[PDB]
């Protein structure tokens, strides 16, 4: 597939980023290649109106790097993007979740009033690795009564299963590595 | 039908966040209703092609905010989005550069590669406040031997004098608050 191929091409590795043994999947190229973002963005475009029709209200952006994407997805779809940031950066009334990031604890959160109860929404990410980061922002989402119709990335790391963390909430990727 | 209206209407202005005394402003509804996102990069992008014509290059899009409308913004002028990140981010070689950051110090950074000497760069943000983050962005990208043609946002607060800070880079602003 030509329009894939576009942004395999410019996913760049850099091993031992940011700890040895590791590969780091760099977007940075896609983002920078105007035709290969586009390319990112009708993929998964195509992918939800496929698999979901007419049913999405709302992509929700995961921060930081999914920022580059939620927007643009939601745009490309006709919808609009809510945001799941860090811990501490949203004003009003939140809730948080807590997950495993490297060695330690990091949390997500979101605005009380982001969704509507029954609200369907798709969460975007840049990256699927353990799925911690992704499985926080679907307990948020949940405890707001929204349904998490999938999620989403650019990249997938499939020895880390995130899959199987967010099973039964369906879950595509443009590409995979080990 | 003013778009600027259908954006100003869209921001959330949130008191005693994150200190008593300051006011938030909040572009979360702007991303979440797509007619208001459009109508904002639309403005942005009209601005920039009737101020440089052909000359940008690149969009660089400040992290965290900045992230959700660069790249909307670069696909709109039909460039490339690069990065400019919270230091210990990105892969490979760098260069960063400090600022005061509420009480503190913050670092932000760049790849040496994401530009090459000579090319024309316009910089995007969600808000301009004290002028510290932008101030820090145009320090890198000249450090690359880019040129910063303009810096732009959504938002400007205006007694703060951000304007200021960053002269005599050009910048820009589709709203403005005390
Ligand atoms: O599946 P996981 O193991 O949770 O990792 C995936 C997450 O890690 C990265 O974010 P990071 O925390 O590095 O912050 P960033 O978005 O600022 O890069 C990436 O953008 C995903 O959000
Ligand atoms: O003009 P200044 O006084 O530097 O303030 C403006 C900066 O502050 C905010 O970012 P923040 O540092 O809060 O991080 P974020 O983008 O993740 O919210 C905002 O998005 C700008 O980047
Ligand atoms: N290898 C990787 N590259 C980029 N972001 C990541 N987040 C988790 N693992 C990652
Ligand atoms: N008042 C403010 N609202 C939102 N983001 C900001 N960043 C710096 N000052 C801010
Ligand atoms: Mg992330
Ligand atoms: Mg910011």
């Amino acid at each position: 597939d030509s329009e894939l191929q576009l942004v395999e091409q410019r996913i760049r590795s850099f091993p031992d980023f940011p700890t040895p043994g590791v590969v780091f999947r760099d977007i940075s190229p896609v983002l920078k290649d105007p035709a290969s973002f586009r390319a990112a963005i009708g993929l998964l475009a195509r992918h939800l109106k496929a698999t979901h029709g007419g049913r999405i209200d709302y992509i929700a952006g995961l921060d930081s790097r999914g920022f580059l994407f939620g927007p643009s997805l939601a745009q490309e779809l006709g919808l609009g993007c809510v945001l799941i940031r860090k811990r501490g950066k949203l004003p009003g009334p939140t809730l948080w979740a807590s997950y495993s990031l490297e060695y330690g604890k990091a949390e997500l959160e979101i605005q009380k009033d982001a969704l509507e109860p029954g609200q369907r929404v798709v969460v975007v990410d840049d990256l699927l690795a353990t799925g911690g980061t992704m499985n926080a922002a679907c307990e948020l989402l949940g405890r707001l009564q929204a349904e998490v119709l999938e999620c989403v990335s650019l990249v997938e790391l499939t020895s880390l299963k995130g899959r199987e963390k967010l099973a039964p909430v369906p879950f595509f990727s443009l590409l995979q590595y080990e």
